[PDB]
C-alpha cells in the first residue's frame, strides 16, 4: 500500500537523519582538530584536518540529498492520493451536472 510506502520512506529518512547528526558532529570535530593544530602551530596538519572536515561535509551532503529524494517520493505518493481525492470531487461534480441535464 502507498501508506506503507510512506511509513518505510519515513523510516529510511529517520535512519539517515541519525547519520546526518553523526556527520554534523564529525564536521565540528574535524574543525576542532584543525583548531588544536592551529594552537600548536602546525598549519599543515590543521589544513589536513580541514580537508577531512570537507570530506565529511561532502558525505553529509550525500545523506541530506538522499533524504530529499526520499521526501520527494513520499510527497509524490501523498500528492497522488490528493489527486485521487480531487478526481473523486470532480466526479461528484459531474454527477451533479448529469442530474442537471437529466
Amino acid at each position: 500500500s502507498p501508506t506503507k510506502a510512506i511509513v518505510r520512506l519515513r523510516e529510511h529518512i529517520n535512519l539517515l537523519s541519525k547519520k546526518q547528526s553523526h556527520l554534523r558532529t564529525q564536521i565540528t570535530n574535524q574543525e576542532n582538530e584543525a583548531r588544536i593544530f592551529l594552537t600548536k602551530g602546525n598549519k599543515v596538519m590543521a589544513k589536513n584536518a580541514l580537508k577531512k572536515k570537507k570530506t565529511i561535509e561532502q558525505l553529509l551532503s550525500k545523506v541530506e540529498g538522499t533524504m530529499e529524494s526520499m521526501e520527494q517520493q513520499l510527497f509524490s505518493i501523498e500528492s497522488a492520493n490528493l489527486n485521487l481525492e480531487t478526481m473523486r470531487a470532480m466526479q461528484e461534480g459531474a454527477k451533479a451536472m448529469k442530474t442537471i441535464h437529466s
